[PDB]
C-alpha cells in the first residue's frame, strides 16, 4: 500500500498510460459503509477525486494539486461483501495529464473523467461570519439527505456547524472519531464528501425523493492538507432560474489560520433519483 | 504477495492492449543468480526469461502446456553488485497467441532508458506422448566436469546451482546427460521450469563442442530458438537431457540443435526445436 487508496503503481517504458489500482472493498476501507444509498454502499464521487489527489501524490514531487473538467459518468456500487477492483489511469498530454477512473469485478465502468494538472492567499473568517449569521441545526443536512435515502454514518459527518445566508453558507467541520489516520491522505474522501453535502444548507426549501447529484466540476484544487481536526467550509451557490434542476457552486475549504486547503469552482449538481446509482 | 517465485505483480486493465507482468532481479532476490557469472559480473542467462515466459503463461492460461516460438535474446541483462532492476514481460494479444518483449531498466533514479532481454511468440500447446533406446545408443561416459571446467576457462563460472548435469554419455552427435536438483535448491515445486534447469539444458550442448579448435575465449552462446515447448513439471530430483544436434555445415560458427528433457519414466517434461548457439566471446554481451 503506497497510499491508503492506492494498491499498487503501475508504468512501462511500453504503454503512454501511467496506472493506479486500488481495491474497493468495506473490509480494506471501513468509512464507505457510511455512505448508503437504498441499503447498498455507493462510492461518492468525492472518493474519486480523493483518489485522483493520492495517484497525483504518487505522480509529481508537488504538493499543490489541480483537477479539472470532472465529469461522473457512472455511480460506482460495492456489493454486499463485494470487492470492485478500482483504477485511475492516467495519459499524458501537453503540459497536463488526461484521466479516466474506471472499476470491474469484459466489461467496466467509468466513475470520473478529466485531467490532471499542476496547480496563495488568506480567507478572512470574520468577514463570512458577518454575512452567515443565522445559525443552523447540522443535524438538518443530514436529516435531508437521509430522507433522500442518502444514509451518512459518522465517519461522513463532518459538518458540525452550520450558518445559513443569502445564497451562501458557512460550516465547522470537525475529523469524526471513527477516522483516525488522515496524516496518510492528502484530502479524506469523506471530508471532500462533506464539503459537497455544503450545498444542501443552501436548498433546504420544501419532493422529498429526489435529490442534487454532483454532474461536474470545472476546477478542484487541493493545496495542503492541514494537521487540524478543525476546518471552514464556505459555499456560495444557486439553482439555475430556467429549470431549478442544476445547482451551481464555489466551495472553499480553509483554517484556523485563513489558510486555503481546498477549492471548488464550478461545482454542479443535477436533480436526479438515487435509484439510478 | 508473490504471485510467483519469479514474479511479484501482474497488471491489466480494459484500457491496455498487453498484458504486464513485473518482477525485481537482484541476487538478493534471486539468490541462485549469484551462481551465474560471466566476466565477473552476475548476468542472466537467456535459459532464465524462458523460465519467467513460462510463469506469466501460467498465470495467463488454463491450459498447463504451451510453446514459445522464434525466441530471441536481443541483449542480455547483467545486475551489478547488490543493484537490482526492474524487469517486466509485456505480452501483446495476437491470433490465439501473445507476441512477448521481456524487458528491464534500473528503478532506482516517466521511463526513458531500458533493454529488451527476449522476444517471441506464446502460444498453447498440445500435450505429447524413447528413453531406454537413447541410453544404448549413448555408451561413452564422460565426466561432467569437462562441461563446467570448458565454461571456466571462458570466464563463465558457475556456481553450486547452475549444476545440475551429474554424468554425461557421448553417442554419435548426440548426448545424454543425467540431471539432479542442486543442493542449494529447495523451491523447484514452484516453478514450471526452474532457469537454472532451463540452463542446464543448454549446457548440454557443450559436451557435443568439447575438442574444437579455434579461439580459447570463445565458446556456442544461445541466440535464438525455433520452438520450446512446456509440457508437465516434474516432481522428480532426476531428469534425463537428450540434445543432437552439430555445427552449421555451411558456418561453422553456428551450433543447431534439438533437446528433450524428460522425467524417470520417460514422460516429456519439455522439447527444444531448432536451438541455435553462435561462437562469441561471452565478454560481447556485457555492454
Amino acid at each position: 500500500k503506497l497510499h491508503p487508496l492506492i494498491n499498487q503503481k503501475f508504468q512501462s517504458p511500453l504503454s503512454k498510460e501511467i496506472f493506479f489500482e486500488s481495491y474497493f472493498s468495506t473490509e480494506n476501507l471501513p468509512f464507505l459503509a457510511d455512505h448508503i444509498v437504498y441499503e447498498q454502499v455507493v462510492v461518492p464521487g468525492a472518493s474519486h477525486i480523493s483518489l485522483l489527489l493520492a495517484a497525483a501524490s504518487l505522480t509529481f514531487a508537488a504538493t499543490e494539486c489541480q483537477i479539472e473538467d470532472i465529469l461522473f459518468p457512472q455511480a460506482l456500487a460495492i456489493p454486499e461483501q463485494g470487492v470492485r477492483t478500482v483504477q485511475v489511469v492516467l495519459t499524458p498530454q501537453n503540459n497536463s495529464f488526461s484521466f479516466q477512473v474506471i472499476s470491474f469485478d469484459s466489461d467496466w465502468a467509468v466513475h470520473a473523467t478529466g485531467k490532471l494538472s499542476v496547480a496563495q492567499s488568506l480567507i478572512p473568517l470574520e468577514e463570512i461570519q458577518a454575512r452567515c449569521s443565522q445559525k443552523i441545526d447540522s443535524a438538518e443536512i443530514y436529516q435531508h439527505l437521509w430522507d433522500r435515502q442518502i444514509h451518512l454514518g459518522q465517519s461522513f459527518r463532518w459538518i458540525e456547524q452550520v450558518w445559513l445566508g443569502e445564497g451562501e453558507v458557512l460550516c465547522q467541520m470537525k475529523v469524526p472519531k471513527t477516522i483516525l489516520n488522515t496524516t496518510k491522505y492528502q484530502l479524506h474522501p469523506t471530508l471532500v464528501d462533506s464539503c459537497f453535502q455544503s450545498i444542501i444548507a443552501l436548498v433546504l426549501d420544501q419532493n422529498k425523493n429526489e435529490t442534487f447529484v454532483p454532474f461536474s466540476i470545472d476546477k478542484f484544487t487541493f493545496y495542503n492538507s492541514s494537521d487540524n481536526d478543525l476546518l471552514w467550509c464556505y459555499t456560495c451557490g444557486s439553482k439555475d432560474k430556467q429549470s431549478g434542476e442544476k445547482f451551481k457552486a464555489d466551495i472553499q475549504l480553509f483554517d484556523q489560520h485563513g489558510q486555503l486547503v481546498a477549492q471548488v469552482i464550478g461545482f454542479e449538481g443535477r436533480k436526479a433519483n438515487p435509484k439510478i446509482l
